[PDB]
């Protein structure tokens, strides 16, 4: 066309940057243009500079006005800097010249004060949240137009489509979508719905990419897309995923050299590759599909030729094996195991992308999506990659544990929920968390209006260890406990039980204060997670309960309950529940002690000990621990 305005985002904060970038048929004569927007009254403007290697005008906008009245900012014109003439184009030339101006109008939201339940004024402090944007219909399909409309109001001439009930196939269609900077929309196998129909209509493309073979998107839905729009249709798919994946690889390479490569289990490894999608799609390198120990010969082969700087793998050691590592880091420079990142399953894989990939402690914005499809994942990845966001996955009724940090740490400028589905309890807490840093960890739990609570405490953290072994390549007590940890309150969330953590990082954390927040928050039971210790001798499960019930009350049947859930994924020895007391008739553990709710301290195992420690070295096996104290839990206070 004969003018292109491309902005990144189109719902900003005050603060906010967005690159933008102009293009002219008409060579100009002129170093740099000046965009002017209005908001009723207020100006903004932004000088972009043209770049000879793009032929484009370049920039960035800075959000930093405060308009005192509407809070939408619209395009007014376009003044040409040249050494001896200037021009401006205004409203009506601009229109004159095909633009819809409304295509580019940006709204500036601001974080908003609710908390759950203002009935009333009784203390002066708002909870306050990031502002949210939905990107959402009925089905995968009108969702991947809500999308679409966000990042393409002013169309595409390109769209990528992926059939969308086999969209695990167009999980690495991400970075060559966001290569082409086109959306993602859906297809079946044999037609394609109104609503897609309706969105190719909208954005007027001139080439759809299809992803996957006729098995996919067959020739009946190559019809059915050019009866909406005549378009060329290209066909990127190969005999199965890994070469899917190499088909697309080859592709990003005839737009800019793949140097970088992002490596996941093309059929184990599926939220692996979702994981780390966009930030593949923001560096515009290919998520390469692969077998646990190689990736296949084709795929070998190519990527030896391209000299590749840099290799990632997503996934553990049962996905991607050591010798996957030593395959590729022959042939890339820097591709050694220091690049891999996994989790003990899909929300702390995609909470630990997040802190690697994305360690800003400030971000652009946040995409959110249930964790339970894929589809959603996929459609968002092109938005998330223009606007250089982390898309953050979570089951639709509770914040994931593993996420408690990062959401804790970082702000994000806008929070974008992508899909229908979530809980707005769950969307809200997300979007309260990312409106400060170091926010507290609260909303996590408000989920639930009424329900049953529970405080769960990793033991030591910080300057304690608490106790160590050679076993499982080094051991910490406080890791274990934290990882146990972990993996209990994300049972109990998904059962609805409301969870407190004493902490949910490794920090110096005392008895005192530990206990303190258990009065505080009254919880219904509060179990302490420890790992045991003497010499090698020692092995078995024990927990502690108050001696007040020692002849029966809830912390006798809460210790009953968790060490015989304990026991029936664990052959440890049995050590039974106990109870032990200072000179003065007292309980001895301060947890116990000074705790007015019930309270015990599980000693999962003996830290030190071979036999107990084989069952515990995984994050998998860990993982199971703390869902069997989890269950022991439920069964307890439900
Ligand atoms: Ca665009
Ligand atoms: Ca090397
Ligand atoms: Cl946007
Ligand atoms: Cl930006
Ligand atoms: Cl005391
Ligand atoms: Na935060
Ligand atoms: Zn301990």
């Amino acid at each position: 066309s004969d003018i292109n305005i491309n902005l990144q985002r189109k719902s900003v904060v005050l603060g906010s940057k967005s690159n933008a970038s102009v293009k002219f048929k008409e060579k100009l004569n002129a170093d740099s243009i000046t965009l002017n927007f209005m908001c009723y009254d207020m100006p903004l403007e932004a000088t972009l500079n043209y770049n000879e290697k793009t032929d484009s005008y370049e920039g960035v906008i800075n959000y930093n006005k405060d308009p005192e009245y509407l809070n939408v900012w619209e395009l007014q014109s376009i003044k040409i800097n040249g050494k001896d003439e200037q021009k401006v184009l205004n409203k009506e030339d601009l229109e004159s010249m095909g633009l819809n101006l409304k295509d580019y109008d940006v709204t500036q939201e601001f974080i908003i004060s609710d908390a759950n339940s203002t009935k009333a004024v009784n203390e002066y402090m708002r909870k306050t949240s990031a502002p949210v944007k939905k990107l959402a219909g009925a089905t995968r399909f009108e969702t991947a137009v809500e999308i679409s409309k966000q990042g393409w109001k002013d169309g595409s001439s390109k769209v990528v489509i992926v059939n969308g009930e086999l969209a695990a196939d167009g999980i690495t269609a991400t970075p060559l979508a966001s290569t082409y900077d086109a959306p993602i929309l859906l297809a079946n196998k044999d037609d394609i719905p109104e609503s897609t129909k309706a969105e190719l209509k909208r954005l007027n493309p001139s080439d759809v990419i299809i992803i996957g073979d006729d098995g996919s998107v067959s020739q009946k839905a190559v019809s059915q897309i050019k009866s909406a729009v005549n378009v060329n249709v290209t066909r990127i798919g190969g005999v199965d995923r890994h070469e899917t994946s190499l088909l697309i690889a080859k592709e990003i390479d005839k737009y800019h050299d793949v140097n970088k490569i992002y490596i996941a289990n093309g059929y184990a490894g599926e939220y692996d590759a979702l994981n780390i999608s966009s930030k593949a799609g923001e560096d515009q390198q290919p998520i390469i599909l692969a077998n646990k120990d190689s990736v296949p010969q084709g795929t070998y082969n190519w990527l030896s030729s391209q000299g590749l700087e840099e290799a990632y793998y997503i996934g553990g050691s049962q996905s991607l094996s050591s010798k996957i590592i030593d395959q590729i880091s022959k042939i890339a420079k820097n591709g050694t195991s220091k690049n891999r990142v996994s989790g003990a399953d899909r929300h702390e894989t995609n909470a630990n992308v997040i802190k690697t990939f994305y360690p800003d402690k400030e971000l652009s914005a946040m995409l959110v999506a249930k964790s339970d499809i894929i589809v959603d994942s996929i459609t968002a990845g092109p938005l998330a990659a223009k606007l250089k966001a982390p898309i953050l996955i979570t089951p639709k009724t509770y914040v994931s544990a593993y996420h408690s940090t990062n959401l804790s740490e970082k702000t994000a400028e806008t929070v974008y929920q992508i899909g229908d589905g979530m809980k707005d309890s769950v969307i809200n807490s997300i979007a309260s968390s990312l409106s400060k840093h170091n926010a507290p960890t609260e909303p996590d739990n408000s989920g639930s209006a009424a329900g049953k609570t529970v405080v769960i405490d990793p033991g030591h953290g910080g300057s304690d260890s608490g106790a160590t072994s050679g076993l499982n390549g080094g051991a910490q007590e406080k890791k274990y406990t934290l990882n146990t940890a972990l993996a209990t309150t994300e049972y109990l969330r998904s059962k609805g039980i409301n969870v407190v953590m004493t902490r949910d990082t490794d920090k110096t954390m005392a008895l005192g204060e530990r206990t303190a927040l258990s009065n505080t928050i009254k919880p219904d039971l509060f179990t302490s997670i420890h790992y045991n210790a003497s010499n090698g001798s020692g092995n078995g499960v024990e927990i502690y309960y108050k001696v007040k019930d020692k002849n029966g009350g809830t912390t006798k049947t809460a210790a009953s309950n968790i060490l015989k859930r304990i026991l029936e994924k664990f052959n440890m020895k049995n050590r039974g529940i106990k109870t032990r007391t200072l000179d003065n008739g007292k309980d001895y553990l301060y947890v116990l002690r000074n705790n007015n709710y019930p309270a015990i301290l599980v000693e999962c195992a003996f830290i030190d000990n071979k036999s107990d420690m084989d069952k515990l070295n995984t994050a998998e096996k860990v993982k199971t621990m703390g869902t069997q104290i989890g269950i022991g839990i439920e069964d307890t206070v439900k």
